[PDB]
């Protein structure tokens, strides 16, 4: 077995233990400052996150996410409070106890040295010095020898008694030495170790309590992050306008379509007679020529649309789901081409309707003389 | 099926869609600011956490925890960078595209209205107005009727031709109206919806990307927190001083124990003769009396220790593992009582050794005359 009581039981080991006690205070002092800065950090993060602070699914998802982020803000604040009132305070009391313990150990150590020095050394020197005086005194009285015998017997009396006190003092010092080295100092060293190991345990609990309070991955944080993730995942893009259309939608507005105004003149029929036959033939020709041009314009704009759709499918296929913002420009180019095509189909359709009218009218005259104009 | 093209196909729906486009810009603008503040927050938390910045197990565990906390600091910084260069930038491009799209839609809408107004209304009014003039002209020429027939046939010629142009213009306007209301405007509205739903998808991806980057509970954060937790849990309190004792420990220092200095006078034996017998009896009495007092002092200090140990076990049993800092004072009181007891056992032992010497010496004289002192 190793311990302070068997390994540091010396003046040298006492020096080592004094420096140990200081080194452990320094370290806990750094720990307290480090924890103090975590408190500041979490508090100010709470503040920074706090500062970040309708039917629609995105709308509702967005509100849920901001609200949960505000929840995260308050949590970080509680981390700061909890760290401050729990382990930082416990750490401070542990420092204060060590500062007092430091003093108590060193004075108990001194006390035990002074006691040993007094009993084992100083008392002993005093006895020895007296013994020598009384012996020299008895020697002198033996030599200076009725009255003379009287002073000599007296010399012997005190010398003998002092001898006995000396013998007893030596035995007392012997047991002091023994208790000191085997029991007293080892006992003191052992209790210092016990205390320090208990304090190691306390510090372990302070560090684990710190980690639990300050953890960004604990249950309350996870639960916040899952709600945010569920809110985002609920977004259904193809459903975003359903509620908006329910609120604001209505039947199309279609103003009346023009008709042939019969108050000017069959209603809306071409006039095919002797004065107009050639003009109708001319118009059918010029309408048909124009229709050919318009039909070519539809053909070319459909090809353009087709080129853009192919280009967009290849681009889509090759772009990551989170980089689709990059396709928006081309999407818009495709829209404008589709609008283009639609305008051209409208023009083609208008010229076609005009041809049909012209064509059916000349067909229904056929091999007939165009009607004369009689003037009533 | 509901959609922009069936539900908002009117001037009113166009107003609704214009306000929609603005409301969506406002919302994305708030989202961009909110994300911008997350970036600032994470960056400054990185800074705050950064600022927090030997054999022994606590030592090594502590270093691991500070080092991992520094790792957490760098991660938060990467969250800030990644948020800034990914989704915040994508969000900005989405805003810019909407600002251009807003303009394109509204001018395409205007264009289609101007075309309809031109063909379906203005051209038609021009034809109608001319028709009426030419009819009144023909009426007047019919009435003012050789030359007279000439001007009348001419009147009819132009009236008939204008009639035909009018009829054709009406058919053209009819098809315009039809294409406009069924195809052109619905087509435009549909592509706006397609675009918006695609943008809803893009925004969903921006929000999910935000959540992934900024998550405090993601794998890289968890791994940091597990290392910290494993480091703290490794601490073995009963092992904290093993390496320290290996480095600094040494054999106890035991200076020589006093012995009876034979140069003054059996070596270290009490002198029991006629001049000392009574004094030895007196000393045994006074030593024995003192021993009784010292034995009582050991008894009382053992009782005190016992009271404190019981008090500390009850206190320990009733205090939570993380509140043990609160027992340190009482622990220290117990230490001082145990030291107290040890000092008293030393004193008892010293007086006992002295009694034994005195007692054995008088026992071995027993019923004998104490030796005379003869004076050579």
């Amino acid at each position: 077995s190793m311990g302070f009581s068997s390994e540091l039981c010396s003046p040298q080991g006492h020096g080592v233990l004094q420096q140990m006690q200081e080194a452990e205070l320094r370290l806990l002092e750094g720990m307290r400052k480090w924890m103090a800065q975590r408190v500041k950090s979490d508090r100010e993060y709470a503040g920074l996150l706090h500062h970040m602070s309708p039917d629609s699914p995105i709308s509702q998802s967005w509100a849920e996410i901001t609200s949960q982020t505000e929840g995260l803000s308050r949590l970080l604040r509680q981390h700061a409070e909890d760290l401050n009132s729990g382990p930082l305070s416990k750490l401070s009391l542990l420092i204060r106890e060590r500062q007092q313990l430091r003093k108590t150990y060193s004075e108990q150590w001194q006390q035990l040295q002074q006691e040993l020095t007094k009993t084992h050394s100083q008392d002993i020197e005093k006895l020895k010095s007296q013994y020598r005086a009384l012996a020299r005194d008895s020697a002198q009285a033996k030599r200076k020898y009725d009255k003379a015998k009287d002073k000599y017997v007296r010399s012997l009396w005190k010398l003998f008694a002092h001898h006995n006190r000396y013998v007893l003092g030596v035995r007392a010092a012997q047991l002091h030495h023994q208790h000191h080295h085997q029991l007293l100092l080892p006992g003191l060293l052992r209790s210092l170790q016990d205390l320090h190991e208990e304090m190691a345990c306390i510090l372990k609990e302070i560090l684990q309590e710190y980690l639990e309070i300050s953890s960004l991955v604990q249950d309350e944080v996870v639960a916040i992050h899952r709600e945010m993730a569920a809110a985002a995942a609920r977004i259904q893009p193809e459903a975003e306008y359903q509620g908006f259309l329910r609120q604001y939608g209505s039947a199309p507005d279609v103003p009346p379509c023009v008709t042939f105004d019969e108050s000017l003149l069959e209603p809306g029929e071409l006039q095919l007679n002797e004065l107009t036959v050639e003009s109708v033939q001319h118009t059918l020709t010029s309408v048909t020529d124009e229709l050919a041009v318009a039909t070519e314009m539809v053909f070319r704009r459909q090809e353009m649309v087709t080129q853009l759709q192919q280009e967009l499918r290849n681009e889509e296929e090759n772009t990551h789901p989170r980089e689709r913002v990059q396709l928006l420009g081309k999407r818009q180019v495709l829209q404008e081409a589709l609008q283009g095509l639609q305008v051209a189909l409208c023009s083609q359709a208008k010229l076609q309707a005009q041809q049909e009218l012209l064509q059916t009218k000349l067909e229904h005259l056929g091999p007939g003389e165009p009607p004369p104009v009689l003037l009533l």
